[PDB]
């Protein structure tokens, strides 16, 4: 499942020690910037999609996890940050499903060092 | 998987004999009204979502399946028609993922005769 981040140690483990070679999606949200239910359902489908089996989805309340928010200098939610091997690959402001899927596909291509798509 | 409709008999079987109690989603498309790749990927996720396990997704090229198009008086693609037990429940013009998921959820509620959500 999508993992809800509520602790700094937990976050560190999931983004480093346990991240391996997987793309890590950091989703920043707040109660005042909550996406409608239908939208949430669309993203739930994306997270459950079998082709993203190897992508780690981390959900972070930016107001409740201020240390993490400040670390990434979060300036607008909703927001996504895609990481790989301890570095940020791409960022995306907003929750447009199409834009997110594009960004995710771009990141998958970026980390395939053997064949250029 | 999503089933691509290319024959009238096939369509009849899937929408009646074999439809049972399941919600049947009719997706009408054409090559001149093709949704971008990212969008297609979003809908692919929705179709693969485990909570829609019991929904039948039928994809129909409106230009190549003129008899079906004419039957439903298709006047704008992309387009969706959700059927249940041989009757149309709801229709939706366009391919807004959020709007589609809403319409699908509404239909699921409509066919639960035992509990009103």
């Amino acid at each position: 499942p999508v993992i809800e981040i509520n602790d700094q140690e937990q976050f560190t483990y999931l983004t480093t020690t346990a991240a391996g070679d997987k793309l890590i999606v950091l989703y920043f949200h707040t109660s005042w910037a909550e996406p409608c239910k239908a939208l949430k359902q669309v993203f739930e489908a994306i997270s459950n999609e079998p082709s993203n089996s190897n992508v780690s989805f981390l959900s972070i309340d930016a107001d409740e996890n201020s240390e993490i928010s400040e670390l990434f200098e979060i300036s607008a939610v909703p927001y996504f940050i895609i990481i790989h091997k301890g570095t940020i690959l791409k960022e995306l402001s907003g929750a447009d499903p199409k834009e997110f899927v594009s960004l995710l596909e771009d990141c998958k291509n970026s980390v395939n060092s053997l064949e250029h798509h």
